[PDB]
Formats: C-alpha cells, sequence, structure tokens
C-alpha cells in the first residue's frame, strides 16, 4: 500500500513473530527472530522487537504508526536508543523492526533487583549485597542523559520520559524507547491510572501539565522525576498523592523529598531539573557532564 524504501524495508518472511512484548496506546510490540537482518550474514538469526497494529486499529491507528516509522528513519544510530532496524511495508501488515532490549524496562528492572531485606537468613559471604550498586545506578542515569542529548540534537522532543519508557539491554545498557510517537497531548486524561498502576500525568512538565507547551526542557523535568524512580530503585514518584492533590501541590511549588540513601549531588540535580523556570533547568548536554563527573569520581 505505502510505497516501498529500499533503504529500510526487509522481507517479512525472515521474520518469525513470537511472545508479544506489550501493548502501547497504538500498536503491539512482539518479540520475534530476523534472519539476515545484516545482508553480509543472510542465514545469521538474530532476536529484535517488531511493532504493528492491533487487530482493532483505525486509520488514525495506522497513521500514528506511519508517522513513528518516519520519525525513526530520520533519527541515525545511537547506542541509547531503541534503533530502527528495518520495516515491512509491502504486501502485508506495517511492521516496524527495532532493536529488543532483553532485560526489559528500567522500572521493572530495579525492581527486581532492590536488595535482600533484614529478614533474610545469612547465607554465604554476600547475603547483603543486592545486585545493585551506586555506580551502577550512576551509569543508568548518565546513559539515559547521554540518549537523551542525542534525541534532542535530532530535535526530538520525548513527552513521556519515564523509567519504563527506558528499556535495558543483555548486557545493562540504557536505551530510550517510543521516543518518536503521537502522543495526543491535546486529550490526555490526567486522571488515567494504566493497568500497572502508573499515572502518567507525574512525569509531566508544569509548562505541560498546564500550558500544553512541551520543549527539550520539559523533557527535562521528566528525566528529574526519572532520576528520584532509579534512586529509589523503581519507586513510584509523590509516594501517595493522588492526581487531585499533585494539581495544588505544584501549583504550590511542592517537589518530591530527598529519598533515603540519595546522596546530595543526585537530589541537587533532581531539584535543578524541577526548577519552575525551563531555561532555570539544566540542558541534557549540562545533565551529561554532571553525571559524568560523579560516574567518573566513583568508578576508581
Ligand atoms: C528481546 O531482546 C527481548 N525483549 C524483552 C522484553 C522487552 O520488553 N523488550 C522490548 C520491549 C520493547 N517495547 C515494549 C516496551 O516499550 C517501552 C522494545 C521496543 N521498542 C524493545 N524490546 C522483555 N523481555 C522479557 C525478559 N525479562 C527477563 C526475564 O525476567 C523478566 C523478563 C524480553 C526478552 C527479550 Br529476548
Amino acid at each position: 500500500d505505502l510505497p516501498l524504501d529500499p533503504l529500510w524495508e526487509f522481507p517479512r518472511d525472515r521474520l518469525v513473530l513470537g511472545k508479544p512484548l506489550g501493548e502501547g496506546c497504538f500498536g503491539q510490540v512482539v518479540r520475534a527472530e530476523a534472519f539476515g537482518m545484516d545482508p553480509a550474514r543472510p542465514d545469521q538469526a538474530s532476536t529484535v522487537a517488531v511493532k504493528m497494529l492491533k487487530d482493532n486499529a483505525s486509520d488514525k491507528d495506522l497513521a500514528d504508526l506511519v508517522s513513528e516509522m518516519e520519525v525513526m528513519k530520520l533519527i541515525g544510530r545511537h547506542k541509547n536508543i531503541i534503533n530502527l532496524l528495518g520495516v515491512c511495508t509491502q504486501e502485508g501488515p506495517l511492521y516496524v523492526i527495532v532493536e529488543c532490549a532483553a532485560k526489559g524496562n528500567l522500572r521493572e528492572f530495579l525492581r527486581a533487583r532492590r536488595p535482600p531485606g533484614p529478614d533474610l537468613s545469612p547465607d554465604g559471604p554476600r547475603s547483603s549485597e543486592g545486585p545493585l550498586s551506586f555506580p551502577v545506578l550512576v551509569s543508568c542515569a548518565y546513559q539515559v542523559a547521554r540518549g537523551m542529548q542525542y534525541l534532542e540534537s535530532r530535535k526530538c522532543i520525548h513527552r513521556d520520559l519515564a523509567a519504563r519508557n527506558v528499556l535495558v539491554t543483555e548486557d545493562n545498557v540504557m536505551k530510550i524507547a517510543d521516543f518518536g510517537l503521537a502522543r495526543g497531548v491535546h486529550h490526555i486524561d490526567y486522571y488515567k491510572k494504566t493497568s500497572n498502576g502508573r499515572l502518567p500525568v507525574k512525569w509531566m512538565a508544569p509548562e505541560a501539565l498546564f500550558d500544553e507547551v512541551y520543549t527539550h526542557q520539559s523533557d527535562v523535568w521528566s528525566f528529574g522525576i526519572l532520576l528520584w524512580e532509579i534512586f529509589t530503585l523503581g519507586g513510584s514518584p509523590y509516594p501517595g498523592i493522588p492526581v487531585e492533590e499533585l494539581f495544588s501541590l505544584l501549583r504550590e511549588g511542592h517537589r518530591m523529598d530527598r529519598p533515603p540513601h540519595c546522596p546530595p549531588e543526585l537530589y541537587g540535580l533532581m531539584r535543578e531539573c524541577w526548577h519552575a523556570a525551563p531555561s532555570q533547568r539544566p540542558t541534557f548536554k549540562q545533565l551529561v557532564e554532571a553525571l559524568d563527573k560523579v560516574l567518573l569520581a566513583v568508578s576508581e
């Protein structure tokens, strides 16, 4: 139906579709095996993630997926984003084939790796030692910032940057996902709670929430919320605060408390990201450098 772009088109018979990975506002994502994604190695298998529509898709749904496809084509390659690998547009359903992130999203990655509580019986030399260490947490924040810096340099605004939209590869590389999305910003249900209990309004910069204004600086606000997620090891922001109360607390200039076991350097960066004036928040370039300073100081 769509025109053939030989740069990106991949034969669909070289895909074997596997288990669904999740469902979005438009489309679903399925795990898949690809053969010959590298044309030099035509019979080589690789694991990829395939974006496609749901069975109840509207023409808007298709338009949104096509739009996402065209954004991916233009963004280019970066270590810290989910990269476009190919598309299937001819003689069958629309597939947008992207990198697969074997460990799933960063929020569940952190929550699954919280340290053992004090109820655990000591068993061997490391029973106190959880999987997550401070330098790895800082490297996670640093990588997200570098990925966001790259997206900004390509004039891409994410608009729902959150731990759940960052994915983790088999080597613990952070990759920003779903950056190219039509997000219906003129009809957000602010009271919307997801199937997993998320209130996405808790990531929106004030100018986005109150004035429907998005810039790279409003993504910086969301980044500070994501820093808070990281250093609470996957915690939900504004603990215990329902949306009605979020609205007035934000109007009053309320910010989240410094969370436990979080050095003042990192809470300082959080509070900078949540300065009222978007021009008084750091840029992603400044965040990359600041986090790099910490990461180097603690990676002896
Ligand atoms: C393939 O590398 C792979 N992916 C797995 C995921 C996963 O979520 N991958 C994923 C998801 C998306 N997008 C949906 C979420 O969007 C924010 C994209 C994109 N774009 C790319 N990749 C999850 N698993 C399950 C594995 N873990 C480890 C075992 O315990 C917890 C579950 C994936 C497995 C693979 Br092989």
